[PDB]
């Protein structure tokens, strides 16, 4: 997250870190057994880390649970990032508590102009590299479909939305991929892509979770 703030330990209790020997992507806990992340975060050998604040210090509220299954969307296209969504099943259910909690799936799609909370352990520099240890947060508004398509001509599908600031300076970034975009208390987006981070005229692009709720529900009813 570039241009964000330190969230505060465990104030984003649905945020997970995906670890394969090191943090490599975020995700969102949607119930005690399942995490939503980006398909482009797929790796074999994922351990889900819940209850994290500093990902390099064991502070006492973590739960580390291996994935038993990962399910990339059936129509994910890694070239365009259309349908950039994945489900990860935990080998054992998380113990839900004040620091480890699920986020609701949406019923309706979010509205342009809605301010959403985006979080992660990704790079904090637009130019260069610095990865934080503690979880960072950003409030960013959803941009109109027409502004998103103007920013990335020929690249935005109906399964993507843009959020952020066209002047630059505030965005998600590498290492935040797969993590949450929460708007009005529902998981509306997944950190997916963008040109650089926090560059002028190049807002973040996010997987539109409200298009996937029936897939998510049928898949979790069956696995
Ligand atoms: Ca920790």
């Amino acid at each position: 997250i570039v241009g964000g703030y330190t969230c505060g330990a465990n104030t984003v209790p649905y945020q997970v870190s995906l670890n394969s020997g090191y943090h490599f992507c975020g995700g969102s806990l949607i119930n005690s057994q399942w995490v939503v992340s980006a398909a482009h975060c797929y790796k074999s050998g994922i351990q889900v880390r819940l209850g994290e604040d500093n990902i390099n210090v064991v502070e006492g509220n973590e739960q580390f649970i291996s994935a038993s299954k990962s399910i990339v969307h059936p129509s994910y296209n890694s070239n365009t990032l259309n349908n950039d969504i994945m489900l990860i099943k935990l080998k054992s259910a998380a113990s839900l508590n004040s620091r480890v909690a699920s986020i609701s799936l949406p019923t309706s799609c979010a509205s342009a102009g809605t301010q959403c909370l985006i979080s992660g352990w990704g790079n904090t520099k637009s130019s260069g590299t610095s990865y934080p240890d503690v979880l960072k947060c950003l409030k960013a508004p959803i941009l109109s479909d027409s502004s998103c398509k103007s920013a990335y001509p020929g690249q935005i599908t109906s399964n993507m939305f843009c959020a952020g600031y066209l002047e630059g300076g505030k965005d998600s970034c590498q290492g935040d991929s797969g993590g949450p975009v929460v708007c009005s208390g529902k998981l509306q987006g997944i950190v997916s892509w963008g040109s650089g981070c926090a560059q002028k005229n190049k807002p973040g692009v996010y997987t539109k979770v409200c298009n996937y709720v029936s897939w998510i529900k049928q898949t979790i009813a069956s696995n």
